[PDB]
Formats: C-alpha cells, structure tokens, sequence
C-alpha cells in the first residue's frame, strides 16, 4: 500500500515538480500527482474529474477586476474576502514554491493582482503578488511569484514594477515584505538597480534621494542601499544623490540591448480605496 507525496502538478501542458509541501486538503493515495485547472486553480486527483469540470462554462482569466491591460499583460485586482475560494487555491498552488507561506484558508486580508499574458489563446495566469489591505509595516507586497513554468522570461521583474506603480498611485513609499526568499531578494535587487540606473540615464545626471523615492516609491534604505552596491552615491549641493558615470551607462545600454517588457503608468486606471 504506497501513500504517496504529492510529486508533480499538471497545469494545462505542464507537469511541474513542487519544490516544498503544501497543505491541499487531498487524499493521500498510490498517485503522486493532481490536475490543477489553470484557469480555476481547482485541484483533481483524477484527469477524468479534471476533464469534468474542465466543460463547464467559465471566464478565461482572474476573477478580479482588469485595472491594467496593454499589448503584452493584463493585471487583475481581485479582494480575498470577495473570491475566497479562487484566491484560497491560488495560495495552495503559490505554497508548492514557497518555504513559507501565512494560513493559505485565510485569504481576506490581502487583495491579489494576477498578471497574465495574451496570446491568440486568450489569457495565461503567469504570476502574481499579494498585498496587506493593511500593512502596519507598510509592506507594498506581501508574497509575489511567478509560476515556474514561466520563471525567467522577465515576468518578475513587470511584477514588481506594477507594485511600485500601485505604491506611486498612493502617494506612498513601500518595500516588500521581509524577509523575502533568496529568490525574491536578488530580483529586487536587480529591479531596484535597473531603476535607479534607468533614471540616471533618462531623467538626471544627478538625482537626490528625495526625488528618487518621489518617482518610484521606492524607501530611502533600499535607495541608499542599492546605490552603495552600484557605487554612485554622493554629496552635492547640500545633500545625497546618485550619479552617472560611463559604469551606469555600459550597464543601461545592456539592459535596453536586451529590449525588455515594462509597465506603462499611463495604463493603470485605478484609484486607492
Ligand atoms: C522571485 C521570482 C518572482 C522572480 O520571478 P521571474 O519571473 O523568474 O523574474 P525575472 O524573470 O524578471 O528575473 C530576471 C531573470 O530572468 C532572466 N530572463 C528574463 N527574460 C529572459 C529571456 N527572454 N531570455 C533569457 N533570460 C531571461 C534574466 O536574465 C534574469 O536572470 P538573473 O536574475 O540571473 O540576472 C520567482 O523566482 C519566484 O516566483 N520564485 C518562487 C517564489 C518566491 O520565492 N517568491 C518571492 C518570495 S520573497
């Protein structure tokens, strides 16, 4: 009598190996796998009960509201307390990829914004952040992730920066929630480094620290932060700043050869609660 671990979740085409346990409340048999819907996020132990509810009439995205949507992504705000069921299953699945993750059950607390790519097959959930309806630490993302099967195409980074974009539409600063992953920390670092390197070449020679936070939200620790790691903080005229220098340059100049993907504000038609 074997009883199996969950080793592998098929996602539309993709089998996808977990990479830590998650508390699906499922029988526990001599199968190692489960049919995750990808567009209902519902777990199946069967490809027969998968392909049950697979005929059903349902809408081909996020169950959230479309507050941005360009040629490339759409982004969906969608309220735990108002699809607690979906979000719930988002949780689980988002857990498979997490060392740790808060009760995946209790989902009220957080909004979700789900960003998903368009093809000529419609909308594909690629990846997603959570965030505190309300962060005592001012944490502008509580969990983000972007489902393995698309890791590494850039979808992380566009995560991230809508984040901010949200953060800019406050009128506030934020970060994301500590601590984070390896994983998550060295994609922050790389965002806040291609900001800060992209701003230096496209608005300023010299910016200070108060107009850097003003344009992109981010705090004044991972501003001074990153540009200690970069080496262009400074003192002039009266107070800290970044600099240019032909190091900035080189590295802009190969970020922009690598002609990536980024978020539009003027596409973000949202208000703050
Ligand atoms: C952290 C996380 C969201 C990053 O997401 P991602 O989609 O992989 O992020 P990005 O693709 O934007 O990261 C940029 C990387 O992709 C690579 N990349 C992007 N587009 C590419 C393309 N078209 N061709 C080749 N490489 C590409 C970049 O070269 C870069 O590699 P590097 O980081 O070694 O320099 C993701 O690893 C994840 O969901 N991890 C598990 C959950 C987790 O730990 N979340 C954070 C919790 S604190």
């Amino acid at each position: 009598a074997r009883v199996r671990n969950l080793n592998r979740i098929i996602m539309g085409k993709y089998e996808i190996e977990p990479w830590y346990f998650s508390p699906y409340p499922i029988e526990l048999t001599d199968e190692d796998f489960i049919y995750i819907d990808d567009f209902t996020l519902q777990y199946f132990g069967s490809k027969k009960q998968y392909e049950r509810y697979r005929k059903k009439c349902t809408l081909r995205h996020p169950p959230g509201n479309e507050i941005y949507r360009d040629d490339y992504v759409s982004f969906f705000e969608i309220d735990g307390r108002k699809q607690r069921t979906w979000c719930r299953n988002l949780c689980l699945l988002s857990k498979l990829f997490l060392d740790h993750k808060t009760l995946y059950y209790d989902v009220d607390p957080f909004l979700f914004y789900c960003m998903t790519r368009r093809d000529e097959l419609g909308h594909h959930l690629v990846g997603y952040f959570s965030k505190e309806k309300e962060s005592a630490d001012g944490y502008n993302v509580a969990c983000i992730l972007t489902l393995p099967q698309y890791q590494r195409m850039g979808y992380g980074k566009l995560l991230i920066e809508f984040s901010y974009e949200l953060s800019k539409k406050e009128n506030k600063v934020g970060s994301p929630e500590k601590p984070l992953s390896d994983l998550g920390l060295l994609s922050y670092r790389a965002y806040w480094s291609d900001t800060l390197i992209t701003l230096l070449v496209e608005h300023q020679k010299e910016i200070t620290i108060d107009e850097i936070s003003s344009m992109t939200s981010m705090t004044t620790t991972d501003i001074l932060h990153t540009a200690k790691t970069l080496n262009i903080l400074r003192y002039y005229k009266g107070q800290h700043i970044i600099f240019l220098n032909e190091d900035i340059l080189d590295r802009y100049n190969r970020l922009k050869a690598k002609k990536r993907r980024t978020i539009d504000p003027n596409r973000l038609i949202w208000k703050p609660p």
